[PDB]
């Protein structure tokens, strides 16, 4: 409890070129940050002297950012990440363009789609063999070899920069790959480093704490090397790292400002709903999880504030509020948090062709804080988590019940009339591509024009509907050029039996290249979704500052969503030709080339129209 002499720590390693600006922000938020480790850490014995070591540790850190990630740090304004100018894109770094040097060769391609925001997935180190497609991380210090090294990291993230890119990350914090240094060390015998993971002898407190859990076979995994039973929520070879211990949360925040030193400007916080173990208890979304958080955005906002936490937490709306932070810490956590809610509805409503899903999933959508925003997408490299639905498949006032199942069975084909080509996963969630599932593959493979056009028409929707959210709207790789489904993972060796490689296809450079003809399928999609991305970026109204809402329509084909006060996107999630009436909106405005009226809107089947 000796303030000056923490600041005296955190302050020695910093040079003095550089340390008022640094001291400045330690000043204004270092309390916030000690408040949150005592209330985690405080009891123990050997919190303080910890804590001291630790903040040293942090200076150096602080002092050896990148003079123009500092810059960055002093000009960049809070809120930027939710202007209207920004436009997101999630790949593999190594099936878009193979290694990292690779992917900045391709950044052209980037800047050309208005790309403001990249996120590549797990690059780096990762578990020999098996590893999840990345997710068990054995070094969060360092890029995995065959994608590169940490200079190729370096040299892609100030090319990125030179872009207006800012690179996104995976933080994968709950858990590391059962061959990471820490896990090696503890399989060794190290008693410093098995305490960084959740170990236990007998099944004795395991038991304990399976009588509370939801599992994921169980939640632990024997292993011979410790001869311990190791928290494992995911794959038996991630083990589950333990935030109880001060040495965890300071490696880990060492690590996230290492990332950031090498470019990093967004942290994907994964399965970070999982944090904290607690007996009696679920272990999600538990207080002290979101209080871990608050800390570590706290260390972000005295050493790398030009950084964001992006909070990964697929659960239903009613959980995500408290990842911008609950009460007192309201805005000092999560900057963004996915709406997948908003996704599955996007899909629900298609299939089911009623907007007033939609009008549901907005009109409750909670008001984000200041300086926080949602990320917004379609499709990612997971399964479509239909679940996330299930209290507004119950139904409301407003909104009649919905079926889940049916919405499952219709984007698996396991229905006679679907236009869609996904697969059920495991309600099971569904694999497939954005184009897969909106029509566009199935009518490829009828040689089918009009149904052609009519899916585009689809795909389309649902990204006019991300894109015009207070936030980032994340492409997923090849949706721009309406890449669909890649069977060949049931005939790749070491794949078959992970379906959700059916929708992460290598990146198609020749359809990229067919973006330019607009007679192309390619080139149809590329030019309906830039006229949008453009549209966005010229509409203040748009900013994440700006008010969201939905206006309750009769008609439960429509879907109307508002933005600030002078912007209006109307959507038909039908198949049919309709209109909507002035009166039932109130307008009479400017309609905008996503591409004036005082009368009626027509929308044609699946049509979205902008107005201002
Ligand atoms: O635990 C492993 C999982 O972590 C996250 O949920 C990733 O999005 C998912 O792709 C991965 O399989």
């Amino acid at each position: 409890i000796d303030p000056p002499a923490l600041r005296a720590a955190f302050a020695g390693p910093l040079d003095p070129q550089h340390a008022e600006v640094l001291l400045s922000r330690y000043d204004q938020h270092a309390s916030r940050l000690l408040d949150a480790l005592h209330a985690l850490y405080g009891q123990r014995a050997d919190y303080a002297s910890w804590l001291a070591q630790w903040l040293g540790e942090v200076g150096d850190i602080a002092r050896q950012r990148p003079q123009a990630l500092q810059t960055l740090d002093s000009t960049r304004h809070a809120g930027w990440f939710g202007q209207p100018h920004m436009l997101g894109y999630s790949a593999y770094a190594d099936r878009f363009a193979g290694t990292l040097q690779g992917v900045a060769e391709r950044v052209p391609y980037l800047q050309e789609l208005g790309v403001r925001y990249l996120h590549l997935l797990p690059f780096l180190r990762a578990r020999a063999g098996d590893n999840d497609g990345g997710f068990a991380v054995s070094d969060y210090g360092q890029v995995e070899p065959s994608l590169g090294s940490n200079d190729d990291l370096v040299a892609l993230t100030s090319r990125l920069r030179e872009a207006g890119i800012s690179l996104c990350a995976d933080f994968v914090l709950n858990h590391t790959a059962d061959d990471h240094a820490w896990a090696q060390a503890a399989r060794a015998g190290d008693a410093r480093y098995l305490d960084y993971y959740h170990h236990f002898a007998d099944r004795t407190v395991p038991d304990r704490y399976e009588a509370t859990l939801g599992q994921v076979p169980g939640n632990f995994t024997w292993v011979d090397d410790t001869a311990q039973w190791m928290w494992t929520t995911f794959y038996p070879y991630q083990w589950d790292l333990n935030w109880s211990n001060p040495a965890v949360f300071g490696d880990m925040a060492l690590a996230m400002l290492r990332l950031a030193n090498l470019g990093v400007e967004a942290f994907r916080l994964d399965s970070t709903a999982y944090l904290w173990k607690r007996i009696g208890t679920d272990c999600m979304n538990q207080s002290e999880a979101h209080t871990l958080l608050v800390a570590l955005r706290a260390v972000t906002d005295i050493v790398a504030p030009a950084v964001v936490m992006k909070a990964q937490a697929i659960v239903p709306m009613t959980q995500l509020p408290p990842y911008f932070g609950s009460g007192v810490d309201e805005g000092h956590e999560c900057h963004l948090a996915y709406h997948s809610t908003l996704m599955a509805a996007g899909w629900s409503a298609l299939a089911l062709q009623r907007g007033d899903i939609l009008h549901n999933v907005i009109a409750h959508s909670p008001p984000l804080p200041r300086h926080c925003a949602w990320l917004s997408y379609v499709r990612c490299h997971d399964d479509i988590g239909w679940n996330v639905l299930q209290h507004e498949a119950c139904g409301n006032a407003a909104q009649p019940p919905f079926s889940l199942r049916d919405v499952a069975r219709f984007y698996a084909n396991a229905v006679p009339g679907s236009y869609a080509r996904g697969e059920s996963f495991q309600v099971h969630g569904t694999n497939g591509m954005a184009a897969a599932l909106a029509g566009i593959q199935a009518a490829q493979e009828a040689g089918d024009a009009a149904a052609l056009a009519v899916a585009v028409d689809r795909l389309v929707l649902l990204y006019a509907i991300a894109l015009a959210m207070p936030g980032v709207p994340l492409i997923y790789m090849g949706d721009e050029l309406a890449m669909v489904n890649d069977p060949g993972y049931r005939d790749d060796p070491h794949r078959q039996h992970e379906g959700r490689w059916l929708h992460r296809p290598a990146m198609d450079w020749q359809l990229a290249a067919q973006r330019h003809d607009a007679k192309s399928l390619s080139g149809t999609v590329y030019r309906r979704l830039r006229g949008l991305i453009r549209q966005r970026a010229a509409l203040g109204a748009l900013a994440a500052d700006q008010a969201l809402a939905s206006i309750a329509l009769n008609d439960p084909r429509v879907f109307a969503l508002t933005r600030g006060d002078s912007f209006i996107a109307l959507h038909n999630f039908s198949d049919q030709l309709l209109d909507v009436e002035l009166a039932a909106i109130g307008v009479d405005g400017w309609t905008l080339l996503a591409i004036r009226g005082d009368g009626s809107i027509v929308l044609p089947p699946y049509g979205v129209r902008w107005l201002q």
